[PDB]
């Protein structure tokens, strides 16, 4: 088996570690970051894109990049929720042996016709060469995480995008699950009841969990399926868009790549305002020719999102609800995904659960790949 790695591999981000000299590594990629963006792009002779330099790629042509696969990933063609998903994705996706593949043109008019597990394959690959690359060797086995509502077919699927990225994955495991293991509520006395509140880019997962005698059980999951820090960043768009508007004239939505430079630098300032209170996000040749400069304060970000942000509260009622359970008769409430970073965030959990503090010591967009780094250490020996 090797070295063993654990992965998370994400809607929006994924995340590798492993288990080195006593404690879980998190291994950074090329570009220097923990996590890696599950994206898929295309240059024009053709070079296949995958992590940050796809998803920085700047393009007029979003039809050709990949993204979200794991919205369709073990899924029929004619799901619904396949049905519903599709019409939001600007890539094309069409009905083959029962399945979504996604249809991409990737350079001199070839044309492609990828399943979504060969879309996640590759960002496999890309999080298997991360370690590999951090290793010093090749890596073939591997832990991979899944969400908990997770059916047969979507974990099978999982699987197979890891034998098509040449990793053998021992265990497919449940991502709040995870997180659990990474806080080591795992290795705890009696019975014990665990929310979990996980949200990321484009989804917001609720999770309860039983721990008893190192056996996890999954109660119940709620969430929003398309909720999470994208919205928070679109909000923050519109606010920037409508003043530039109103201080040009000038609607930048015209301009595709505008809008793209304009969402990665406040995708940026929205990261550097959970640990600071202003940021300033500056663009030049944003638009014609003009440059951008404006700054953003945390109170101007929480104002904007105030709604969504309170919005979380709703599922995690209903999980309370469904599984039977009272605030009171929670014990751990683990914090998943980038979005948790946000301070008002946690302010808001913490008072749903009239003033209990969270677990607290890991990243928790890195939490679900640390748990699973802490089973590939066990599985390595
Ligand atoms: N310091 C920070 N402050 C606020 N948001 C941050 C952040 N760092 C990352 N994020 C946000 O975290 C989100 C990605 O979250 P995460 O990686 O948990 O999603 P994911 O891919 O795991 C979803 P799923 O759990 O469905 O697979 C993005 O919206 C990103 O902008
Ligand atoms: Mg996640």
């Amino acid at each position: 088996v090797g070295t063993v790695v654990g992965i998370d591999l994400g809607t929006t981000y994924s995340c590798v570690g492993v288990f080195k000299n006593g404690r879980v590594e998190i291994i950074a990629n090329d570009q220097g970051n923990r996590i890696t963006p599950s994206y898929v792009a295309f240059t024009p002779e053709g070079e296949r894109l995958i992590g940050d330099a796809a998803k920085n790629q700047l393009t007029s042509n979003p039809e050709n990049t990949v993204f979200d696969a794991k919205r369709l990933i073990g899924r029929t063609w004619n799901d619904p929720s396949v049905q519903q998903d599709i019409k939001f994705l600007p890539f094309k996706v069409v009905e083959k042996k029962t399945k979504p593949y996604i249809q991409v043109d990737i350079g001199g008019g070839q044309t492609k016709t990828f399943a979504p597990e060969e879309i996640s394959a590759m960002v496999l690959t890309k999080m298997k060469e991360t370690a590999e690359a951090y290793l010093g060797k090749k890596v073939t086995h591997a832990v991979v995480t899944v969400p908990a509502y997770f059916n047969d077919a979507q974990r099978q699927a999982t699987k197979d995008a890891g034998t098509i990225a040449g990793l053998n994955v021992m265990r497919i495991i449940n991502e709040p699950t995870a997180a659990a293991i990474a806080y080591g509520l795992d290795k705890r006395e009696g019975e014990k009841n665990i929310l979990v509140f996980d949200l990321g880019g484009g989804t917001f997962d609720v999770s309860l969990l039983t721990i008893d005698n190192g056996v996890f059980e999954v109660v119940a999951t709620n969430g929003d399926t398309h909720l999470g820090g994208e919205d928070f960043d679109q909000r923050v768009m519109e606010h920037f868009i409508k003043l530039y508007k109103k201080k040009t004239g000038k609607d930048v939505r015209k301009d595709n790549r505008a809008v793209q430079k304009l969402r990665r630098e406040v995708e940026k300032a929205k990261r550097a305002l959970s640990s600071q209170h202003q940021a300033r996000i500056e663009i030049e040749s944003f638009y014609e020719g003009e440059d951008f400069s404006e700054t953003l304060t945390r109170a101007k970000f929480e104002e904007l999102n105030m709604d969504l942000f309170r919005s979380t509260m709703k599922p995690v009622q209903k999980v309370l609800e469904d599984s039977d359970l009272k605030k009171s008769d929670i014990d751990e409430i683990v914090l998943v995904g980038g979005s948790t970073r946000i301070p008002k965030i946690q302010q808001l959990v913490k008072e749903f659960f009239n003033g209990k503090e969270p677990s607290r010591g890991i990243n928790p967009d890195e939490a679900v790949a640390y748990g699973a780094a802490v089973q590939a250490g066990v599985l390595s020996g």
